[PDB]
This record gives C-alpha cells, sequence and structure tokens, in this order.
C-alpha cells in the first residue's frame, strides 16, 4: 500500500532562505519516542524486491481506493532507506519494481531503516548553520538554512531546529555544509507560544 518516490539530490544549496531561531529547552524523552517539556528491534529477515535503492531524497506515499497522500519522507544512502519510525511503523515499502522490508528500528529513538543497517554517522558540529531539505506534501522540494538550538535532556544535549512545516514533512533530512546527512526532521515539542522545535533525530 505504501511506496517511495525519489524527488531530490542530497545537497547544500547556496541560495537557501535563512530562518528560525536557536533556542535552549529542557526536555525528557519517554519510551514511546515522545519529548516532554520539563530499544532497537531487528526485524524479520526476508529469508528465501529487489527494490530500487538509488541514492537521494524520497517521499513516502500511500493510497487506498482514491488519490494518494504523503505519509512522510526519508533518505537513501549506501543502499539503505532511512526515516523516522513513526512515518511507517515498519510497514513494507515498494521502491520501483521491488519491495523494501524493514531492517532495524527503535520506537524510543524514533528511527527506522530498510535494506541494511543505519548508514548515517555524521552529526551536527554544535556550531554551524545547517540546511533542511524540506519535502513538504504537494510542493516542490526546497532547502532552508538555520542555526540549531539545543534540547537539554537529563543525560545530555541534542541539536534542535525551530522550523514548522505541515504534517507529512517528517523524515525530511538535515545536512551539513559538506552535504552529509546529520539527522532527520519531525519529532519535537511545542512551546507555550506555539513554536514547534524538532530534534535533529540521529543515531551515535
Ligand atoms: B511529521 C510531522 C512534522 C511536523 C508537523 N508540525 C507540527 N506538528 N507543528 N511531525 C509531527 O507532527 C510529530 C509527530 C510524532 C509522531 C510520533 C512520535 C513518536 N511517538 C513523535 C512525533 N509531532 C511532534 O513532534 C509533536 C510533539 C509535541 C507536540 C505536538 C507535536 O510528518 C508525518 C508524520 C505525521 O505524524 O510526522
Amino acid at each position: 500500500d505504501m511506496w517511495i518516490e525519489r524527488t531530490a539530490d542530497i545537497t547544500w544549496e547556496s541560495d537557501a532562505e535563512i530562518t528560525g531561531s536557536s533556542e535552549r529547552v529542557d526536555v525528557r524523552l519517554d519510551d514511546d519516542g515522545n519529548f516532554q517539556l520539563m530499544g532497537g528491534v531487528l526485524w524479520d529477515t526476508p529469508s528465501p524486491k529487489k527494490g530500487d535503492t538509488t541514492t537521494g531524497v524520497y517521499r513516502i506515499m500511500t493510497r487506498g481506493l482514491l488519490g494518494s497522500y504523503q505519509a512522510g519522507a526519508g533518505v537513501m544512502v549506501e543502499g539503505v532507506f532511512h526515516t523516522l519510525w513513526h512515518t511507517t511503523k515498519g510497514a513494507a515499502l515498494m521502491s520501483g519494481e521491488g519491495r523494501l522490508d524493514p531492517y532495524w528500528g527503535s520506537v524510543k529513538e524514533d528511527r527506522l531503516c530498510y535494506g541494511g543497517p543505519w548508514k548515517l554517522q555524521h552529526k551536527w558540529n554544535g556550531h554551524d548553520e545547517v540546511q533542511m531539505i524540506v519535502v513538504e506534501p504537494g510542493k516542490n522540494v526546497k532547502n532552508v538554512q538555520t542555526k540549531p538550538g539545543v534540547f537539554k535532556t537529563p543525560e545530555g544535549e541534542i541539536g534542535a531546529v525551530t522550523l514548522d512545516y505541515p504534517t507529512g514533512t517528517s523524515g525530511s533530512p538535515i545536512v551539513d555544509k559538506n552535504g552529509d546527512v546529520i539527522g532527520l526532521y519531525g519529532n519535537g515539542v511545542i512551546m507555550p507560544n506555539g513554536s514547534y522545535i524538532s530534534a535533529i533525530v540521529q543515531g551515535e
């Protein structure tokens, strides 16, 4: 029922609009993957697609008997598709002529990958501006540039971006100036003034 469509290259854009703000907010993370203001599962082996694993940025689409809608987005790097867990909850994804089955995910970290282990090892350097590759439903892909702030958790810190986009943009990748994916958009908190702030969702 769900499929992926390639829609952009993974790149830094020199003309991106600069927006957002660099906040600092105290949060805790629950075992369902929700942040509040203040583990990993290896999936079944296919066992016996061939989906398309071309590098790039992708929309996650779904449909029933009528038109389609955009459930989310993600990134294909080194033959593995990466998204937030909550976009698909582990559902299989068609990719071109074949199927991609989940490999590994964590509800609490809100991360899921298909085709192999997580390939994205780069992280925000804690200093520089970053770019979100915005995969908004119904719209062409564009990049926006921002300086992250920080979620302060009881154990540590996580980079966080004050950028609000509509439902279905979750899983859009965030890149550093080299064009390396430093994490994904779409799991955060709402502030008392209504501002939405997402973690830069990434492994170690
Ligand atoms: B995303 C969507 C992108 C941001 C939309 N903007 C906004 N809500 N103002 N992300 C969210 O809405 C997430 C969803 C989510 C789902 C599941 C988990 C793990 N249990 C965590 C987050 N919501 C928030 O981050 C949120 C936190 C606190 C209060 C309100 C909202 O695009 C496709 C999918 C839709 O679920 O996500």
